[PDB]
């Protein structure tokens, strides 16, 4: 799945993780940390939405 930050546009896609940020590819939004944000702006879970 892909989820968009409602705040600044950016998509998290699972399929690619966020390695950077300690996410392998293949994290699901749900499977997340808590205390996962917006790797752009900051934006906490709530503010995404699933595409
Ligand atoms: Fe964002």
């Amino acid at each position: 799945a892909k989820w968009v930050c409602k705040i600044c546009g950016y998509i998290y896609d699972e399929d690619a993780g966020d390695p950077d940020n300690g996410i392998s590819p293949g994290t699901k939004f749900e499977e997340l940390p808590d205390d996962w944000v917006c790797p752009i702006c900051g934006a906490p879970k709530s503010e995404f939405e699933k595409l």
